[PDB]
């Protein structure tokens, strides 16, 4: 349908729940489901995970992580796989920013989408976006949302990005040029393609992938893209 966006191609970045170029840090009772990785920084950029190398040195494991951890300085083929994943993330970021069909809704709410119910589609802002009260994304199992945000993205403390109607987090893409900050005890749905950092404050929940071209920081946070 002429109003139904096509899903952004994450390529092999879709194999990661957290992918970052400059670091992934955690404190507190964090729990991550899925694979994590950093490149081109070394595994020193993953902090707080209590990592243990597999004897192969192609991956590491953490009691916090149901999945595997990868880094640019692990054993082949991991460095090449991590370079390809970060290139696919960069390609997806640029592609998500550049989608022109379906034609976008532009500057909605001057960036404040609190209280709104958003149909599937392309939404574009020259400003940041703020979510100071719940926003609902209402649509079916395969419907797509693409959010194109020229500045920051903020979800306030205790606030939810709600899904209704069959909408799935896997089909939601947030392209953010500035920092994405998820407030304490907040719940976010969707994939975040950040040009800079993704920051989860104490107790935040991400249902989706954190794909950052700087760092991802977790504070007693829950991250899963199941």
């Amino acid at each position: 349908h002429m109003a139904s966006p096509a899903a952004v191609n994450l390529g092999t970045a879709g194999n990661f729940v957290i992918l970052a170029k400059s670091g992934i840090s955690t404190t507190g009772t964090t729990h991550v489901t899925g694979d994590i990785g950093v490149s081109p920084i070394t595994a020193t950029g993953m902090t707080g995970f209590g990592l243990t190398m597999d004897s192969s040195n192609t991956f590491a494991t953490s009691a916090l992580v149901t999945g595997k951890a990868y880094a640019a300085d692990y054993t082949p083929p991991t460095p090449a796989n991590m370079s390809t994943a970060v290139s696919d993330m960069e390609t997806a970021y640029t592609a998500a920013a550049g989608v022109t069909a379906p034609a976008p809704v532009v500057e909605l709410g001057a960036g404040n989408i609190g209280g709104m119910t958003l149909a599937p589609g392309v939404y574009k802002w020259s400003t940041g976006v703020t979510i100071p009260t719940d926003v609902t994304l209402a649509g079916g199992a395969n419907d797509v949302w693409i959010f194109q945000i020229a500045q920051t993205l903020d979800l306030s403390n205790g606030i939810h990005v709600n899904l209704s109607g069959g909408a799935q987090a896997a089909n939601i893409f947030w392209q953010v040029a500035g920092q994405t900050t998820l407030g304490t005890t907040s719940v976010f749905n969707g994939n975040i393609l950040d040009q800079t950092a993704i920051v989860l404050n104490t107790g935040a929940t991400l249902n989706g992938r954190a794909l950052a071209q700087t760092a991802v920081t977790l504070d007693a946070s829950t991250v899963s893209a199941s």
